[PDB]
């Protein structure tokens, strides 16, 4: 098998079939797939139920849930697409440096990732070493430490070294 | 390899950005996607605004065309997969005839290609030749001789001759 951002993100965000709470405690499913920010597990078992098309009690397939991260991985590209901070900072960008954007898109969603900003601007101004430095002071970093040190890596060598 | 069912379904039915009616008279989309069984275009219309997501006004991309797609290769596996005459034929063929009863039941639907007991039963027992001589004695092949020519040699040969 070749490197691209769905086998990225499968190392990364791994694959759980039940519902967990995930870093910041709200209730996801699959590969990284967020349900709801709500504190009921009710309201997840419901929102999973919807995402499904029958009664999961908390449980789905492998399968299952490759629909969920296809459809996930493909959602973030569009969202990044449709954002005006985000979409000329994509486009600058070459395939590998592209799929460390998706990934963060993937983990914070498209208005968390358009916060930053600064970074934003450094990356589509091609200094690589100036971006990656600027992106361990982040709120990101200090949460998700060993998920960011991969995407930094990617954002600056403009190779997927971290996951080889 | 780029060779497999996605490539073999994109030859046998084709591209249509458009609105179209099928053989059966029926309104399809992209990849040969049915969209509804009415004879109304503004129901299809409907029927292809829920499926997208916007107002489409009969016209969608390359990208939404793969989205359709992609749902209907897959709905067709389970359609295999989910029936009790269709698994163990499935299970019994190689790669490139797999893709031969996957484009069938694309086009069919599961229910159709079940009905091809005797067919289905000389490809369980590998007599391609026999298959292949009874398959052309259907309506399948009479309705749309071109297609079903190749997913015979297809089943015949266990080779791609047919599209390349
Ligand atoms: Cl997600
Ligand atoms: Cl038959
Ligand atoms: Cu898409
Ligand atoms: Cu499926």
């Amino acid at each position: 098998g070749p490197m691209n951002i769905f086998e990225m993100l499968r190392i990364d965000e791994g694959l759980r079939l039940k519902i967990y709470k995930d870093t910041e405690g709200y209730y996801t499913i699959g590969i990284g797939h967020l349900l709801t920010k709500s504190p009921s597990l009710n309201a997840a078992k419901s929102e999973l139920d919807k995402a499904i098309g029958r009664n999961t009690n908390g449980v789905i397939t492998k399968h299952e849930a490759e629909h969920l991260f296809n459809q996930d991985v493909d959602a973030a590209v569009h969202g990044i697409l449709h954002n005006a901070k985000l979409k000329p900072v994509y486009d600058s960008l070459d395939a590998v440096r592209r799929a460390a954007l998706i990934n963060m898109v993937f983990q914070m969603g498209e208005t968390g990732v358009a916060g930053f900003t600064n970074s934003l601007r450094m990356l589509q101004q091609k200094r690589w070493d100036e971006a990656a430095v600027n992106l361990a002071k982040s709120r990101w970093y200090n949460q998700t430490p060993n998920r960011a040190k991969r995407v930094i890596t990617t954002f600056r060598t403009g190779t997927w070294d971290a996951y080889k």
